[PDB]
C-alpha cells in the first residue's frame, strides 16, 4: 500500500512544490538578510518519524524555532487549476546557538498511514504500521535517488523515536551537515 | 495493493480537505451567478476516473463539456500544511447542441500517479497491470466514501471506460 503512496506524494506534491524551491529561497533571502544559507539550507527537508500523530513542529523541540514563511507559490497545472501552496522556515538551535536555518515540513502520507491504521473494520497494528512506514520511506528515497533535480532539492529525514533524551533539533542538524 | 493506500491519500489528504466548505462555496457560486447550479443533482463534486493514464484536459476532451466558471477558492489552514488555496471549476453540460447540466468537475488526481507508477523505467507495469490497480483505487475509494454520509452526499465517482463523457455526465446528475 505504502508504495503507490510514496509514489503519489512525489508525484502529488514534491514534483509541483521542488522547481521553484529555489527561486522562492532568493526572494526569501533579499528579504531577510540572506537567512537561508550556502547548500544545507537550499533544500526541503520533509521529516518522517517511525516511531503516528508526532508533535506539531511549532512544539515539538524548544531547539527548533519557527521564524517564517517562504513567499507562497502559485500552481497551475490543468489540475487543480490554480493553487497556492505554503512552506515554512525554521530555526535550529545547537547548544543554545542558532545552528541551522531550513526549511522543514513532516510527510502528510503520514496522515494518510494514521488513518488507515486508526479504521475500525481492516485497522492495523502499531508494529504492522511500522512496517508499511518503512516501506513508505524506502519507496520515496528509491524514487529521488533516481532524479537529481528532485534529489537536490530535498531530503527524507527518517528517524525513530525511542519511548524510552532523543532531540529531533540534533537530527535534523546531523542531515543538514552530512 | 498500492491502489490502496492510494485511495486513502486521495480521501484523507483531498477529499476530506475539500468536501466540507463545498456548500459554503456553491451558495456563494449561486448567488453570484443567478442559481446557475442548485437542482441537487448541481450540487456535487463529480470526479472523473477514466480507467481506460493522461485524458485529455477538460476544456478540450469534449465539445459537449463547456468550461463556464470557477467556484469562489477554498482556503484551507491546518497545521503542517499551513495555508493552502484549492479551486474547483463548474462546467456546462450540452446535449443536444444546448446546456442540459451544470456541476462542479474534475479528474481525479490519482490517475496521474497511477501512470507515472506504470512508466517508471524499473518496477514500471504494462497498462494491462496499471488497469487492475486503477480497478481497485476505484472500490477501495467507494468503500472509504460509504463509511461516512457527510462527504459520500457531496461527491461522486463517475467511472467509465471507452467502449460519449457528457452523456456519461448527465446521466450521473440525472440519477
Ligand atoms: C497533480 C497531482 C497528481 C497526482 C496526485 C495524487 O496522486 C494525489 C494523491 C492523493 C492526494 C493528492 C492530493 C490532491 O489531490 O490535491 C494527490 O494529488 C495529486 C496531484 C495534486
Ligand atoms: C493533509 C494531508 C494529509 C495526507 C496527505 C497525503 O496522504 C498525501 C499523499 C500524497 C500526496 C499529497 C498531496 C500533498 O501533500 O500536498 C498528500 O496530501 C495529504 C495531505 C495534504
Amino acid at each position: 500500500v505504502a508504495h503507490g503512496l510514496a509514489w503519489s506524494y512525489y508525484i502529488g506534491y514534491l514534483r509541483l512544490i521542488l522547481p521553484g524551491l529555489q527561486a522562492r529561497i532568493r526572494m526569501f533571502n533579499q528579504l531577510h538578510n540572506n537567512m537561508l544559507s550556502g547548500a544545507g539550507s537550499r533544500r526541503l527537508y520533509i521529516l518522517f518519524p517511525l516511531d503516528g500523530v508526532p508533535d506539531n513542529l511549532s512544539v515539538v523541540d524548544p531547539n527548533i524555532r519557527f521564524r517564517d514563511m517562504l513567499p507562497q507559490q502559485n500552481i497551475d497545472r490543468a489540475g487543480i487549476k490554480n493553487r497556492v501552496y505554503s512552506n515554512s522556515v525554521y530555526e535550529i538551535l545547537e547548544n543554545g546557538q542558532p545552528a541551522g536555518v531550513c526549511i522543514l515540513e513532516y510527510a502528510t502520507p503520514l496522515q494518510t498511514l494514521f488513518a488507515m491504521s486508526q479504521d475500525a473494520k481492516a485497522g492495523f497494528s502499531r508494529e504492522d504500521r511500522l512496517e508499511q512506514a518503512k516501506l513508505f520511506c524506502r519507496t520515496l528515497e528509491e524514487i529521488l535517488e533516481d532524479v537529481p533535480e528532485s534529489r537536490n532539492n530535498c531530503r527524507l529525514i527518517v528517524y525513530q523515536e525511542p519511548t524510552d533524551s532523543f532531540s529531533l533539533s540534533q537530527e535534523v542538524l546531523r542531515h543538514i551537515r552530512q
